[PDB]
DNA sequence: ATGTGAGT
DNA sequence: AAACTCACAT
């Protein structure tokens, strides 16, 4: 729904607006619980004072949706658009590590172009140094045809160590998309459970060795559960390497590992349908755990799961392919 | 020990 | 959405 989408647009705009230049969290908030309400609501909106009815939408929004009403357009956001102080500090964040708080400094010392950048890295960060450097190749679609390739070395890799191990490769990929943004993997092991001791090196050797096997060229972060980094897929000579790309790889207890697969695989709307359909039968479902809710409404204790299909079984619904989770 | 920042 | 992990400075 479908029937208001230019008076949310509008919200989204100036919600961010208020993070970016602002940074007034609150006025952000509001402005993001304002939209959804109103996204979830059944008619098209007439006016303000309609509006005002929802629960999250006051005196000053219900005041720019009966001028947005009239006018098609809103002077606040039409004056933003014109001063380039806004548009520098939204062109700056498009590069990975940089946030409202880097972008407003830079700016201000005038410094407002990758051009600008490329002549400014010592007022960067490590993890920003490696964002300025690929802000190109980051910024490219992926085609399906290399995730594949991506796919096999890494899971190759794995069983090679410790036969045991398990690797996921999640995300809209594993739905069946053209293509993607970057590629992410769930690990786990039969040793390492919520309630056994806490291995690091677990996830540190399948590090290590995808990068003497010149795989993962650059790391942005690196701890004993998650990795954050870049790799690259290999060239046959020197002329046409491939872009660099983007590589989170996470290791996840046994216990949890398949709630995790559901939860990284989507559709995030699909994760809509399912936590709803699966609280009405009477549980409860998160990036963790499935529990059973109580009869005064509480849950309580984690249910045994070892697949996908547990918890399909377990909130009676039929096991749907990761192709049918689009919605 | 704590706070700010950034990403998923 | 929001809770959680890591980085950097104090
Ligand atoms: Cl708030
Ligand atoms: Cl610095
Ligand atoms: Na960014
Ligand atoms: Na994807």
């Amino acid at each position: 729904e479908t029937l208001n989408g230019g008076i949310t647009d509008m919200l989204v705009e100036l919600a961010n607006f208020e993070k970016n230049v602002s940074q007034a969290i609150h006025k952000y908030n509001a402005y993001r619980k304002a939209a959804s309400v109103i996204a979830k609501y059944p008619h098209k909106i007439k006016s303000g004072a309609e509006a005002k009815k929802l629960p999250g939408v006051g005196t000053k929004i219900a005041e720019k949706i009966d001028e947005f009403l009239a006018t098609g357009k809103l002077r606040k956001l039409e004056k933003i658009r014109q001063d380039d102080t806004s548009s520098s500090i939204n062109f700056l964040t498009r590069v990975t590590g940089i946030g409202p708080s880097a972008a407003r400094k830079l700016v201000d010392e005038g410094i407002k172009t990758l051009e600008d950048l490329r002549k400014n890295e010592d007022k960067l960060n490590h993890h920003q140094r490696i964002g300025l450097k690929y802000f190109e190749d980051f910024e490219k679609r992926i085609p399906r045809e290399e995730m594949l390739q991506m796919q096999d070395i890494v899971l190759n890799e794995v069983k090679k160590l410790d036969p045991e191990y398990i690797a996921t490769v999640c995300g809209s990929f594993r739905r069946g998309a053209e293509s993607s943004g970057d590629m992410d993997v769930l690990l786990t092991h039969p040793n390492f459970t919520s309630e056994s001791s806490k291995q690091p090196k677990l996830l540190h050797r399948v590090v290590e060795q995808l990068q003497k096997v010149r795989f993962i060229t650059d790391t942005l972060s690196k701890g004993e559960t998650k990795f954050m980094g870049v790799c690259q897929l290999p060239s046959e000579n020197d002329e046409n390497e491939y872009p660099h790309r983007r590589i989170d790889i996470r290791l996840i207890p046994k216990d949890q590992y398949y709630c995790g697969v559901l939860y990284f695989t989507g559709s995030d709307i699909f994760n809509k349908n399912m936590r709803a359909h699966a609280l009405e039968k009477g549980f409860t479902i998160n990036k963790y755990t499935i529990r059973p809710l109580g009869v005064t409404g509480v849950a309580g204790e984690p249910l045994p799961v070892d697949s996908e299909q547990d918890i399909f079984d377990y909130i009676q619904w039929r096991y749907r392919e990761p192709k049918d989770r689009s919605e």
